């Protein structure tokens, strides 16, 4: 049956992190690492075993470790975690966890950075700005075997909220016309996207920035996608899409695949002749979900 | 992974075919839908083979536009002359479905958009009217429906789902959390008496998804008959934690429903923390944003 | 310029004295609140000219913490013996003053959390729970109040305000906007018959603000009666506009409560587009932008 | 009455409008101008007069400019709009309803910038991606009336910048405030002060608003970076100390400016470990606020 529990919205800022560095950049991104003056997560733990079932048929709370101290121990990790990476974090959490209530036979984390960026003083170490932008992703999920070994069965890394505009060098044409269409063609639309992008890795250990060398940073994929957007003809947001999966793959061997969750957001043209003068449109919204491998 | 499609799809259908003819539970005054105006927000995705090289060609001539799959949803409900929201998206699938031959799979999910009774004085008396409705931001009805094309030409669905979600119920006493695991962890205090705040989606699932539909209602499920299940059990249950009282509520929906096969829950725990004890009233006030969750299911092994 | 404060004080208080006594119209069942739970939403700013050098000198010794303002709000709902949201805040604004002699200017802002009844099975039958409740988003009553201390160190209100928000009604059929201006700007086409949406707030105004506070219940306007008079007259009226509507409905209101000196309306247009017109009928949600009328209705439109 | 209608959320976006040039730079800012390649703006408009009251009390529309309509006029004016600023467009945009609804005497414009920022490309900024932002973001005010004379006169202008989030890690104490029986809150010494501002200013001569002189201009990207500069440098003794300081630093870099408004927030962080860096988690909902004028 499905039976899990935890905590969302678990909120955690830690200042001089480990910086990141030592990381391989890439031609499309100025990336070279983080500072880490300033870090902070917002975690969601996911927790279960065949054990709580009594806590939900009886009522028997002997084997609940409250959601409150969920939020206690991912808070106390974080100012004992030495490590340089959301993901390597989460890892942090899991094994400590799992080693801590062996009862747990499966424990599942998100998490979601607190972005930051940098500001200008008479670049300040002190001031940041909080960003409601783009911001990098983690996704762990670990296991207690049969023979208390403990296992990675899924890890996932992501960069979310990244909104794009192109203002030209962009067509939607030659699709399905029927009774049911009333859509133009557009041999020159300026494409809104909203992009969700997640990589697996080759190996687990990769993410956890333990070799820098081999970390995949969010900010470098950001870059990605705007360096291909920026040079395809696109012919669709699924054509964009395919393309900035291929790039990915290709500067990072160290990645198995790239999933993309990406909307449609682009304006209704009001005034063609006239520069040319745009609105937002209607509430439903296009998306595409897609797989790149590798 | 290979899908696309078209989100926030509303569609408002003035006098759709009533819902009547429901089988009445005893949690509940539930009676039907006179249905004057029906409102739902639709989201479409869509998959096949065939739709490989729109990604890696940019060749689009097997695209079905997603504002055409729009316009085919808003069309579609106002031919649609069945009574619920899951027969609807059966509707629109199978359509769908049989429009694009080469499209082999569908997912559809379907969210109420909520109205209710306003009152009216018209022709000496104080009365519901059949004109005036309030759009309500509380909880709503859920369907979901996954159907597939197979290779000689048969649609079947693959998943069905119906739900009622944001459900927001706090319950003033006659709750308590203790005896949890109180380690080097834990600064939670123990507590005897709390107002309980659930934040709740309950999903159910029929044992015949012909049952979803509504063709035939005495086995049709609603959501509001869920709801009323879901106040009454509160109500009743000295709760010891919400993974009691979630457990306790999907007991009654399936002994109630005998025609559903499981019932999930995905809770939230919003509970106000204590300002002033004494004092028969106290004061209470937002708690701070991490929140607590229970995602359980309650099937047939339950019931004796 | 020169006020700080807090928002966002959220307060929950279980058994408040009920409201009761209160006297009906025809428009509404409204027979007043049992109080079993009672919420809300506070903001509170504050002023005083000797705050100045909090700002201009770092010094911080005439400071009223904004989190012991939140600790001022929680406790005083706990000892609050009235009934309405209105006398809560009348409550607060007359402590706080009385008790920070330097400071001048209060004003308050609170906003119920609505909750309804639900049902449940008990002791052989369906009935309204006295114990669980649902928490609504939906329309929410209002107060209002602006209060300063003067020289000889009585205090005086100055501003008292009451309000229902966040009503949002649909009518489906009878209304009309036509005759319109139609220039080179107009692309609108005229109807008449549109399924009229309009999201509305509603503040009204009393002739003597001791009404506003419950202590003699028979004078005060309780926001569901409100509430149902715009349904009501909605209901009632076949709309040439959203401004003809609210016109209507804000005169219902001051001949229903004669204790009324105004009614404020900020109200919007949601009217979805029409996308099937022969079948009942389709709509769909409208593109973002959303007009909106802001007018007042007095004493000298009646009657 | 009070008696207005209009239109909200009129979105509008202009490529290639004329890019703000030749603007003064000062200290704290590396702002220069603005391309334009990309330029929106939410709108949101206002109108009123007297012979608009029988639309309410009879139910005549004669006089009605519809509220679509009004949307129609913004997002066209945008179009033949020559100037390089949202202050300068709310003029343009109110001026020309003003002149062609004689029986409007008053009209009040909000305008919003919606913010784009640049992105990579390869190896450099890119003409044609940019990335919508939900940060910080320009803001306009403008209003405008018809005097019984039948000349038109601007009653108010403000520009602004709304939604700047700061969070200063170390160097903000708050201490010495009034302690009594509803005092909980501890004096700090240290704590990570994390503020959301808005910032408002009026120029003593309107016309410096529009951008026709650029070196008169104040530009919201030159005010952000003056908050964040005069936070650096500061150590708060609380929000309202650094607001007044803020302020003042506003005005003596911008002399052409009679005034600056603040409404800020405080959203700072609880400690949960003070000796390991430290970690913080968020606060609940209650939210201190403050709200200031500083004048010159
Ligand atoms: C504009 N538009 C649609 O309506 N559908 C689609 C789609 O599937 N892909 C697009 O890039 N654009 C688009
Ligand atoms: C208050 N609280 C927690 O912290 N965890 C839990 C839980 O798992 N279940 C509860 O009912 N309450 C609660
Ligand atoms: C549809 N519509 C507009 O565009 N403007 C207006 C208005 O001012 N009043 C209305 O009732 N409707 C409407
Ligand atoms: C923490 N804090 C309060 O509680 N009030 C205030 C205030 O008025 N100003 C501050 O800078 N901080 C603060």
């Amino acid at each position: 049956r499905v039976m899990y529990y935890g905590k969302g919205d678990v909120f955690a800022y830690r200042t001089y992190l480990k910086p990141l560095t030592g990381v391989r950049t890439i031609p499309e991104s100025p990336f070279s690492g983080r500072d880490h003056i300033l870090f902070g997560v917002n975690v969601k733990i996911s927790v279960g075993g065949t054990k709580l079932l009594t806590s939900f048929t009886k009522g028997d709370n002997s084997l609940v470790v409250a959601t409150d101290s969920m939020k206690n121990f991912i808070q106390k990790h974080l100012a004992s975690y030495t490590g340089t990476t959301i993901e390597g974090f989460l890892e942090y959490v899991a094994t400590s966890f799992l080693k801590k209530y062996s009862h747990i036979e499966k424990i599942s984390l998100i998490g979601e950075e607190i972005p930051f960026e940098t500001t200008f003083a008479v670049a300040s170490e002190l001031v940041f700005k909080k960003s409601r932008n783009e911001y990098a992703t983690a996704y762990l999920n670990m296991v207690r075997n049969e023979d208390n070994t403990l296992n990675i069965t899924e890890q996932q890394s992501g960069l979310a909220g990244l909104q794009l505009i192109k203002v030209s060098g962009n067509s939607f044409v030659g699709f399905i016309r029927d009774e049911y269409t009333t859509l133009p063609e557009d041999s020159n639309r300026p494409l809104f996207v909203y992009l969700n992008i997640k990589w697996k890795y080759k190996n687990t250990e990769d993410s956890f920035g333990t070799n820098p060398e081999n970390y995949v940073a969010a900010e470098q994929i950001r870059d990605i996608a705007t360096s291909v957007f920026h040079e395809t003809e696109t012919l669709s947001i699924q054509h964009l899409i395919y393309l900035i999966g291929r790039r990915i793959l290709e500067r990072f061997p160290q990645l198995q695949e790239v999933y993309f969750e990406s909307q449609n957001h682009t304006w209704d043209k009001i005034v063609e002749e006239i520069g040319k003068v745009y609105t937002e449109p209607c509430p439903p919204y296009g998306f595409q979900c897609f797989t790149v491998t590798q």
